[PDB]
């Protein structure tokens, strides 16, 4: 369908060159289809940027609710490391898409700020999974579930930094790191979990 | 002196309105001089800037390093939890310093690359005593010296965006939280050197 060309294009572009200098008509053209069609199907700029980035993170969200049905007996901080690793490995096999969803942080203030709100709709949700499978766990002495929560929440949100900072742009570069990262991450959450419990 | 008068003021106006809208004549009317005095001493805003940064960080590494000719002996999480420590202090002392330290992240770019460049000039030393701290440590099973700096690194480098995300621009609630933050920083480096140590 032309509006999924267009919704491709999007993430193709906007991930290449950023939410500000990207243009519908280079869209248009990536997709193959007319300048104009883009505003039969898209209000604005804006909207075109909004509903893509609804696209993609729709998808991963229901990746994430079919792995968490399949993971959920899983400790916390296998859960977790499994689910980073499948980032991971989401990330390596679509970079486009991933370099799409990291210029969020480059976005005008206030589409930026509408989206951020959009995630926070089910971040909120996974950070109350990872609280109530905190409760099963007996935590170390002084180490409370706030802490645990913040700290392990931290952890989490550094996915998205580190991808900016080392691997946008260079799809190259993710796929010679990706099992080492694995491997990394493994480690990592070990020390969290002997550092956290009992 | 005039001079130490306007670099005063520059922390203090650059802290409160970032460096884009900051102007040379605003912080010229808060030291109290006259406005062609700033470029006597200082041949643009740019350098005014510059100048301003390195006097604070200059100040804050002769700290540092007092600390660590009396806190060397401890280990390394110990060592890291006294210095975040009293950098929390400072900061709750002295906000428009910490105000203006983080508005690096908003700088025009070639300045700000100019000075992040000289600032790696002491982390990778401090980067470097962290790891020959790691060496004096039995190390968990699986727990590579080049894990545990990635994560304690990562971990300590922490400090700037909360502050930049929560506390920048409010002394009064950093003034709340700081005792709640140390303790917190407490249990969070305990966590890492149960997990990382045998
Ligand atoms: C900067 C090296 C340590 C970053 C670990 C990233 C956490 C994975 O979510
Ligand atoms: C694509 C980058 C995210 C993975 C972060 C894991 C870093 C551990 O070294
Ligand atoms: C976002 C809550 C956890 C942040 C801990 C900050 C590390 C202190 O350098
Ligand atoms: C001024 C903010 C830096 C302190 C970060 C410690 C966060 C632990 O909750």
């Amino acid at each position: 369908s032309k509006r999924d060309a267009i919704l491709k294009a999007a993430v193709e572009v906007f991930g290449k060159k950023g939410y500000d200098r990207a243009t519908t008509d280079e869209i248009a053209e990536k997709a193959g289809v007319a300048k104009g069609l883009i505003f039969h199907y898209f209000k604005n700029k804006e909207e075109l940027y909004y509903q893509a980035y609804m696209s993609v993170t729709e998808k991963l969200q229901k990746e994430f609710e079919n792995f968490l049905m399949k993971n959920r007996n899983r400790d916390i901080f296998d859960f977790m490391e499994r689910w980073i690793e499948k980032k991971l490995e989401y990330s390596a096999s679509h970079p486009e898409e991933a370099d799409f969803l990291i210029t969020l942080v480059s976005v005008d203030e206030g589409l930026r700020k509408r989206i951020l709100l959009d995630l926070e709709k089910s971040q909120r949700v996974f950070f109350d999974f990872v609280r109530e499978k905190l409760k099963d766990l007996d935590l170390a002495e002084d180490v409370t579930e706030e802490i645990a929560l913040k700290f392990l929440m931290w952890f989490f949100s550094g996915f998205e930094e580190v991808y900016l900072r080392t691997y946008q742009g260079k799809p190259e570069l993710l796929k010679r790191d990706m099992n080492t990262l694995v491997e990394e991450v493994k480690v990592m959450l070990r020390i969290l979990k002997k550092g956290m419990t009992k």
